């Protein structure tokens, strides 16, 4: 179950009512939305896009930070085992949050040595307070799957929906879009990223495309593993790609008046490869195999193999 000052969340509850009740995600939930954007540059990170889960640990050699950006209805979740420092962060969107977070589950419950130190640890940041209902909706399934487990979860940073919510000119967005997370020191900051790669435009367009949450990498080899991926031909993908940018804010985002500001520039890219490769399977592949990458000297990822 989900616990707060060790003791059981009562579910249903607003994300506002539950940091309100408790003195510590309140303070945590200022402390947060109070930092200055850090901008997290290449060296050891693995950007995680939307729909997409890394699991990683203190004794990865190649990655000390994950991050994700652009968390508009959408939502970032680290759940992290304080003993061994298995770290998963997760963006996840709504698509099927019943089976997303027994996916995180199992990716910090892999991690042996953690019987003697530390214990579960969540953290939910992104949304706001949208005419949609998205956020708010996301924010209950997500602390309703997590209370169904049968371990002990203890949750540490809750900053979503209306926690997460500003207005200008009566216009509501969020106020943290992205967020950091250091593995060896456990800090979870709010951060940008201008360095998404490798693969960028591959991955949106699979989520694109309509495909569920994935595992990116595996950190007992240290190899980020995209793909085999499959879709069929994007409806209209050369009508979209013709449409003027209010247009595509306006029916192919969830909040229109929400978007960061390179919203429609990163849609027009990804419907330019969806245009390009109506069919990935056989021509962006081999044999099934995926496309490896390590970090290099120097903290960049490089293709191998």
């Amino acid at each position: 179950p989900l616990l707060v000052e060790g003791r059981r969340v009562r579910l249903p509850q607003s994300a506002g009512d539950l940091v309100r009740a408790h003195p510590p995600l309140e303070e945590r939930a200022r402390l947060l939305r109070g930092q200055s954007v850090q901008q997290v540059g290449p060296q050891g990170l693995l950007y995680v896009q939307q729909r997409e889960l890394a699991v990683t640990s203190p004794k990865d050699g190649s990655i000390s930070i994950l991050g994700s950006d652009d968390a508009t209805t959408s939502h970032i979740v680290v759940l992290r085992h304080t003993g061994n420092g298995a770290t998963c962060l997760t963006h996840c969107d709504g698509t099927d949050t019943k089976a997303e977070v027994p996916l995180i589950m199992n990716s910090i419950k892999s991690f042996s040595d953690h019987a003697q130190c530390g214990r579960l640890e969540v953290h939910l940041v992104g949304g706001f307070s949208d005419d949609r209902q998205l956020s708010q909706k996301l924010t209950h399934q997500l602390l309703s799957e997590f209370d169904r487990q049968e371990d002990d979860i203890h949750l540490v940073t809750l900053c979503v929906t209306e926690l997460n919510d500003r207005e200008e000119n009566e216009n509501h967005f969020p106020v943290i879009y992205g967020i950091a997370v250091n593995i060896k020191t456990a800090e979870i900051y709010r951060a940008s990223f201008q360095d998404r790669g490798p693969e960028e435009q591959l991955r949106a367009a699979r989520t694109l495309a309509g495909g569920p949450m994935i595992s990116i990498y595996d950190a007992e080899t240290e190899q980020l593993r995209i793909g085999p991926y499959s879709w069929t031909p994007f409806p209209h993908v050369d009508f979209w790609l013709h449409q003027d940018d209010k247009q595509i804010l306006e029916n192919l985002s969830t909040s229109p008046l929400a978007e960061p500001p390179h919203f429609v520039e990163h849609i027009r890219s990804t419907l330019m490869f969806l245009k390009k490769h109506p069919s990935p399977a056989h021509t962006l592949f081999s044999g099934n195999k995926a496309l490896l990458y390590k970090k290099n000297e120097d903290g960049l990822w490089e293709k191998i193999s």
